[PDB]
């Protein structure tokens, strides 16, 4: 049993809810919250900007130190850092950004990072301002992630479309 409430069960291991991931993290304090990161860990907008704002910029300060030491992530790669006030850990995962012309085949590689964690609160990778089709992102998630993933979908209209169209 875990603390996640109000989710619709899509598969054995994938659950979905219309929720603000920031507000969900603050309530649950999951072991792992996933950030929709870029390779520079520049948390300007989208899910990353919202998560970072909720940490009072402490996520960005920590991220800048990481990049200064390690250099940029790979597209499809991830980095576990602090979860600050939101979670124990934040798994920063880089999905391909279609609005930068990145290979959508890298979305499966991105989701494979989730398999290193038994339970996660996450957004749909490469959705929103990363430009991919969220229906596609949900299909790759279900077909890739084997650990237990609780997906937060901010937009109610999109949530209802994801559920209604789910095979
Ligand atoms: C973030 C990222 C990484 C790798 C997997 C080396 C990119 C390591 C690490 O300790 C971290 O915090």
């Amino acid at each position: 049993v875990n603390s996640f409430s109000g989710y619709l069960k899509l598969t054995d291991n994938v659950y979905i809810k219309n929720a603000d991931i920031v507000e969900e993290a603050k309530k649950v304090k999951p072991t792992v919250v996933v950030n929709a990161a870029n390779v520079y860990l520049k948390h300007g907008g989208g899910v990353a900007g919202a998560l970072n704002k909720a940490t009072n910029n402490a996520m960005q300060v920590e991220s800048d130190d990481y990049i200064a030491t390690n250099g940029p992530l790979k597209v499809g790669g991830s980095c576990v850092l602090s979860g600050h006030n939101l979670a124990k850990h934040c798994l920063h995962v880089v999905g391909p950004n279609v609005n930068k012309g990145e290979d959508i085949q890298l979305l499966k590689s991105a989701y494979e990072n989730f398999n290193q964690h038994e339970v996660l609160l996450a957004p749909l990778l490469s959705a929103g301002i990363f430009g991919a089709d969220p229906i596609h992102s949900l299909r790759v998630c279900v077909d890739t992630v084997r650990t237990n993933v609780y997906l937060a979908v901010f937009d109610k209209n999109l949530y209802d479309k994801l559920v209604s169209s789910f095979l």
